[PDB]
């Protein structure tokens, strides 16, 4: 089976950001040490603030090719578009019974279960709909698809991030995006007239204006439907916007499934925090760890388990869906186990780190990806 590769919420295409890789950033270009050593792997890129339902319905069109098609029943209910883009499909295998390996980092890990929920299970509200007011249905709204093998997550919120939480949570969250931005050159006050980071919002309307800088344009985003109604990646990256999905997005029996998680902090002793080591990228250290490493909120069961964290994540998020979940998790015992999350362990990495888009020569990436992909393989 092929691996396909899946971001969060940050993430763009392989043409896009003047080519500097999301998936391998400043350490190079991991589909190509994937497919350099015999592992056929491809990309997809998808909205990354969309929610995660619009997110894994652009990502089926996108593998088996044909007009992204949200539902006329959540569109109807969300109030955007019901079609978006159309793509050519890059694996019309999996029309043929192919079957594909995902892997997905950040949210990109909760994008990626969902497809597999609906693929297998289909949408009862979108069938129900669509009998009730005579409109067509999307095939992966029907069930009985089969064509995912695997999914590996990498740092994902599966229970959420407590980031969310954060007191100007809307302002960070958009400096987070321009420090991503910076990672690859990108500056966010210029005014760049060629496209570089599609959000691709066409459901929604939305496009950054030829000459409007990424600083006017997160403005605009801020205030509009994909930061501000709960049809969003912020929604979803929400511990309880995480817990709502965790209710319906179950694991498969006919899926393997594997985490990874990650962790880049050391405990104080004296009020038990967590803070940022040395070489944690810039901005999570400043900005975001200190946060994450010591808010605790009794109500909603954020007591100090939830300190530990990778820069933008709590480590203890990444195992599995948790929090509302039926899913068994297991730690990886030599053997992957279908049906259940394989537990691969916890790594000394930040969350950009582990995509390369924040350098650390202590961590050899080529050979965790490598050694990753030997798994899936075997
Ligand atoms: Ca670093
Ligand atoms: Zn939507």
């Amino acid at each position: 089976a092929p691996i396909v590769l899946l971001h969060g919420f940050t993430g763009w295409g392989r043409e896009e950001m003047f080519g500097f890789k999301y998936w391998g950033g400043v350490r190079g270009d991991i589909e190509q040490w994937l497919n350099d050593n015999g592992y056929r792997t491809y990309t997809l890129a998808v909205g990354p603030l969309s929610s995660n339902w619009d997110r894994a319905c652009e990502a089926y069109a996108q593998l088996v090719g044909g007009t992204v098609d949200y539902g006329a029943a959540h569109a109807a209910k969300h109030g955007h578009a019901r079609f978006g883009r159309t793509y050519p499909g890059l694996l019309p295998e999996l029309k043929r019974g192919g079957r594909i390996h995902i892997i997905a980092h950040s949210q990109g890990g909760q994008t990626a279960r969902m497809l597999v929920s609906l693929l297998e299970n289909g949408s009862q509200e979108e069938r129900e709909y669509a009998k009730a007011h005579n409109v067509s249905l999307s095939p992966l709204f029907e069930g009985g698809h089969h064509f995912v093998l695997s999914v590996t997550t990498i740092a994902t919120p599966h229970d959420g991030t407590t980031l969310v939480n954060m007191v100007d949570f809307t302002d960070r969250f958009f400096d987070l995006q321009k420090a991503v931005l910076e990672a690859a050159a990108v500056a966010s006050n210029v005014p760049y007239t060629s496209q570089v980071y599609d959000f691709k919002l066409d459901q929604w309307g939305l496009r950054r204006q030829p000459g409007e800088s990424f600083d006017h344009y997160f403005e605009r985003l801020k205030r509009s439907p994909v930061w501000t109604s709960t049809d969003t990646a912020r929604y979803d990256l929400s511990v309880s916007g995480a817990e709502k999905l965790n209710q319906w997005v179950q694991a498969s029996p006919n899926t393997y499934y594997l985490s990874f998680s990650t962790e880049r902090t050391y405990r104080g002793a004296l009020t038990g925090n967590h803070y940022p080591e040395l070489g944690m990228n810039a901005f999570s250290a400043v900005v975001c760890a200190p946060f994450l490493g010591s808010y605790r909120n009794p109500t909603l069961g954020i007591d100090d388990r939830w300190l530990e964290n990778d820069g933008i994540v709590n480590t203890v998020s990444m195992n599995g869906p948790k929090r509302g979940s039926s899913d068994r998790i297991v730690p990886y015992d030599g053997t992957l186990k279908k049906g259940v999350w394989n537990d691969m362990g916890t790594y000394n990495v930040d969350h950009l780190e582990i995509i390369g888009v924040d350098p650390n020569p202590s961590f050899d990436i080529r050979a965790f990806y490598l050694r990753l992909a030997e798994q899936l393989a075997s």
